Order: structure tokens, then sequence, then C-alpha cells
């Protein structure tokens, strides 16, 4: 988990992680859903 919640969507992400977050605009950062 990088940013606030995970990988910010860059356009995309590592795979189909649950968003918890989000970086600069809308890069909606994703996260692993067995992650809490």
């Amino acid at each position: 988990l990088f940013c606030k919640g995970g990988s910010c969507h860059f356009g995309g992400c590592p795979s189909h992680l649950i968003k918890v977050g989000s970086c600069f605009g809308f890069r909606s950062c994703c996260k692993w859903p067995w992650n809490a």
C-alpha cells in the first residue's frame, strides 16, 4: 500500500485491487481486498 490507500489508479493497477483512496486528481488508490 503506497498512497493513502494503495497504488494510485494510474489508468490501471496491479490487478482488480479494491479502491481505498486516491492520489492526485482521480488516481483512485487500489489495494488488495484481503488487506483491510
